[PDB]
């Protein structure tokens, strides 16, 4: 204890952009997510949080906000958005919506005020800072490509953006900064959403005096930008001044903080966060300093890292679990096994890995079905922002070889989980009427929801069952987590425990069959639910043999 609604939900994450575009321009909208609602429900999701859904150009799809309190032209109306808010209410369903307040667009009203001159109003709403040596600022680079400072002409000063330079940082040190964030925030809250999701959190204090990264800094920079001095002083003082003040659950993602100052957001006696989105174990397998490549990793590595997540929250704070998600490769690909042969029961494994955590689990939107990356192959197949920005940073700098990148990004790259939702076999996977704004994969005539939904041996389905399984054994949810051998590279097992209440997860993450006998005196007292048995499981058993990607929850003798 204590339970609560969002820490036993399961939610779904939509990506507005991508799930069903409902007008024919390619691109998915307010009323798609609408008319898919009892989909949702049939899946068995209480929760759903959306990608931003405000004005925007679009310089990184939604998270560079021209106007807070206007919904994006592309995906609707505010009447939309209202009727969105009450379909899911006749379901029993709960918003979750994103809030993206270290930075805004450059075309916001506080950006084009503050860059006019240095005498207007809304001057320190942002970081200028004078050149050095006709050069930035200092050394700081940006996540999204260059240098952190872009030059403006009208003022000869810099202005700070962490991400593009249509990402201009908000200062939260000026106070009325703040005071018109929360004020931003009650417009939304005062709607009845139920949560809120907060982008990159961890960055809104910036460094006093901007000093410099030393060269070690510099290959590992983004934990620089979260150790600002009053980080925890702003989350806190929004949580006093607006969010304990009505009633919703909210998440932050905690981009560039080491695992052992999460806890500080999240410590529910520190009045900060409820929901932990931490990097470790989504990019396990990713190069610190070349974020962008990715490197061979182990299951002990994967499960360790579960472990340490699980313990760092520990009695008091509370975490998010999830695969993949709307920036990480599709998890069926990236962390299973995406062949044709295995794919459905690396999905399935995938899905009771998820559904057993202590955890809020998130599903995001395809991996229901078992999605999988998408097979790009030049440069220009990519969209995102940020791969572009990898791409002039180490590709046109000469760095490192124009195919070595791509073997990389085509396994790391965000819009792997970008590709529009497979809702049927028909042209387009029936996402669209018109031509879709990323290409669809041509796998959508194998994977696709309405193959799935009425199978009841579908990947669909097998999540469906699990959201139930999970709904109805509290230990699942709520249960101590023990993982059996931290180092065993073939089998995962782990228990999850309330009292006598003992259940045990078994994974086999290798294409073949693996015998595993418990250790100590556990043995089997239930199956709850197994895919891709073969070898039948009686009361007492001490050993499963395992087919290649079989997974099982299993209830324990006492
Ligand atoms: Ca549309």
């Amino acid at each position: 204890a204590l339970p609560t609604w969002w820490k036993q939900a399961v939610f779904y994450q939509v990506y507005p952009r991508s799930f069903k575009d409902t007008n024919g321009d390619g691109i998915g909208d307010l009323n798609g997510i609408i008319e898919n609602l009892d989909y949702l429900k049939k899946l068995g999701i209480d929760a759903i949080w959306i990608n931003p859904h405000y004005d925007s150009p679009n310089t990184d799809n939604g998270y560079d906000i021209r106007d807070y309190r206007k919904i994006m032209k592309e995906y609707g109306t505010m009447e939309d958005f209202d009727r969105l808010i009450s379909e899911m209410k006749k379901r029993n369903m709960r918003l979750m919506i994103d809030i993206v307040i270290n930075h805004t667009s450059d075309q916001h009203a506080w950006f084009v005020q503050s860059k006019s001159g240095k005498n207007n109003p809304y001057r320190d709403y942002y970081f200028w800072r004078d050149g050095k040596d006709g050069h930035a600022p200092n050394n700081y680079p940006s996540f999204f490509g260059g240098s952190a400072w872009e030059k403006d002409d009208k003022s000869g000063q810099y202005y700070l953006h962490y991400f593009a330079k249509q990402q201009p940082d908000l200062n939260w040190d000026n106070p009325k900064v703040r005071q018109d964030l929360y004020d931003m925030l009650r417009f939304w809250l005062d709607k009845g959403v139920s949560g809120l999701r907060f982008d990159t959190v961890a960055t809104y204090s910036k460094i006093p005096n901007f000093p410099d990264l030393s060269q070690q800094q510099l290959k590992n920079f983004a934990e620089e930008y979260t150790k600002g001095p009053k980080i925890h002083d702003y989350v806190n003082e929004m949580n006093r001044e607006v969010l304990s003040h009505y009633d919703i659950a909210t998440a932050g993602e905690i981009f560039g903080v080491p695992l052992d100052k999460s806890i500080k957001f999240f410590d529910r006696r520190r009045n900060e966060l409820n929901i932990a989105f931490t990097f470790d174990l989504i990019r396990l397998d990713r190069d610190a300093d070349e974020r962008w490549r990715r490197k061979d990793w182990t299951l002990s590595q994967f499960r360790k890292i579960v472990d340490k997540v699980d313990q760092t929250a520990g009695e008091y704070g509370w975490n998010a679990f999830f695969l993949d998600n709307h920036d990480n490769p599709r998890a069926v690909s990236h962390f299973g096994d995406d062949r044709p042969q295995w794919r459905e029961h690396a999905a399935k494994a995938l899905a009771t890995l998820t559904l057993t955590q202590r955890a809020t689990p998130f599903i995001y939107q395809g991996s229901e079905l078992g999605m999988t990356n998408y097979p790009f192959k030049k440069i220009d197949d990519f969209d995102d922002v940020e791969v572009k920005g990898f791409w002039q940073d180490y590709v046109e700098t000469g760095k490192v070889k124009a195919e070595e990148f791509l073997q990389n990004v085509r396994q790391t790259s965000r819009d792997n989980s970008r590709t529009p939702f497979q809702w049927d076999a028909s042209k387009n996977a029936g996402f669209t009427s018109g031509t879709p704004w990323l290409k669809i994969n041509p796998n959508y005539k194998e994977i696709n929801s309405a193959d799935q939904i009425n199978n009841p041996n579908s990947v669909f389905n097998y999540y469906r069952k699990l959201i139930n399984i999970r709904h109805d054994i509290p230990a699942l949810t709520y249960g101590s987590y023990i993982d059996l051998d931290p180092d065993n590279n073939s089998v995962y097992a782990y228990t999850r425990t309330l009292g006598a209440e003992k259940y045990l997860v078994v994974i086999n993450f290798k294409e073949e069959v693996m015998h595993y006998t418990l250790p100590g005196d556990l043995s089997i007292n239930k199956v709850i639910t197994e895919n891709n048995s073969h070898t039948i499981v009686n009361k007492n058993d001490r050993q499963l043999r395992l087919e290649p990607w079989q997974s099982g929850i299993y209830k324990l003798n006492p």
